[PDB]
């Protein structure tokens, strides 16, 4: 079955210019600035679109040694990626995947807000519980978070 987890956060980077990095360009960014996070990021298979398979590998002590990210939707007007864990951690004999959305909205201010949903399929009834949610929302965030700082510090990068 599906359970369902949503979440709002806040970035003082433009919507626009926040997307082009942290969604279209993260293949590069995150190994750059967050390398205590992200060790790499492999494309396996596809140009950027629907269907593109990534491997992104974390560093030794990590929970997991790897996922597989399948793009499933990338909306360069609406600021829209929506993309797919297939394979590696948390996937296996009780989650099939986990599905996400993520939605990126100008503010008047200059900033952006976030929104994001993540949806864990689960082959039979067992449940997805807090801990795993929480830690994805932690590295969410601490990818988010040194992006921005990049971001902020490279003024010439994603005009
Ligand atoms: O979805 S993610 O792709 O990891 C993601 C991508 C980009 C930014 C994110 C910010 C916060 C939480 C996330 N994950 C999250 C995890 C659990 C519940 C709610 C959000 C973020």
């Amino acid at each position: 079955g599906v359970f369902n987890y949503e979440t709002e956060t806040t970035s003082v980077i433009p919507a626009a210019r926040l997307f082009k990095a942290f969604i279209l360009d993260g293949d590069n960014l995150f190994p750059k600035v967050a390398p205590q996070a992200i060790s790499s990021v492999e494309n396996i298979e596809g140009n950027g679109g629907p269907g593109t398979i990534k491997k992104i590998s974390f560093p030794e002590g990590f929970p997991f040694k790897y996922v597989k990210d399948r793009v499933d939707e990338v909306d360069h007007t609406n600021f829209k990626y929506n993309y797919s864990v297939i394979e590696g951690g948390p996937i296996g004999d009780t989650l099939e995947k986990i599905s996400n959305e993520i939605k990126i909205v100008a503010t008047p201010d200059g900033g952006s807000i976030l929104k994001i949903s993540n949806k864990y399929h689960t082959k039979g009834d067992h449940e997805v519980k807090a801990e795993q949610v929480k830690a994805s929302k932690e590295m969410g965030e601490t990818l988010l978070r040194a992006v921005e700082s990049y971001l902020l510090a490279h003024s010439d990068a994603y005009n």
